[PDB]
């Protein structure tokens, strides 16, 4: 449960995202790594999975973010498709939608996608020989 490949199916999409620069990855997202994190595994994956479906949701028909050219809306839908595809995952994992997120601080979606990546990658790191 845990170790499955769902972890996989995270870091696969985050590469996917983190390569990705559009006109809105600077825009911001609540930073749940603000935080003095006391939190299970469980919690910070549904608070991670709230912040990113608050994203999309708001953004997915924003002008700022749609794009002007053929290749700027491609690569804003192929952003917002990515980011529910790692939602579904993330709430997979999560087993919850009650995880209130507290913190003040905003990072750029840009960086708070780094930094999920580098706690999956350490989870997965920690599932394997």
């Amino acid at each position: 449960h845990k170790c499955d490949i769902t972890l996989q199916e995270i870091i696969k999409t985050l590469n996917s995202l983190t390569e990705q620069k559009t006109l809105c990855t600077e825009l911001t997202v609540t930073d749940i790594f603000a935080a003095s994190k006391n939190t299970t595994e469980k919690e910070t994956f549904c608070r991670a999975a709230t912040v990113l479906r608050q994203f999309y949701s708001h953004h997915e028909k924003d002008t700022r973010c749609l794009g002007a050219t053929a290749q700027q809306f491609h690569r804003h839908k192929q952003l917002i498709r990515d980011l529910k595809r790692l939602d579904r995952n993330l709430w997979g994992l999560a087993g919850l939608n009650s995880c209130p997120v507290k913190e003040a601080n905003q990072s750029t979606l840009e960086n708070f996608l780094e930094r999920l990546k580098t706690i999956m990658r350490e989870k997965y790191s920690k599932c394997s020989s």
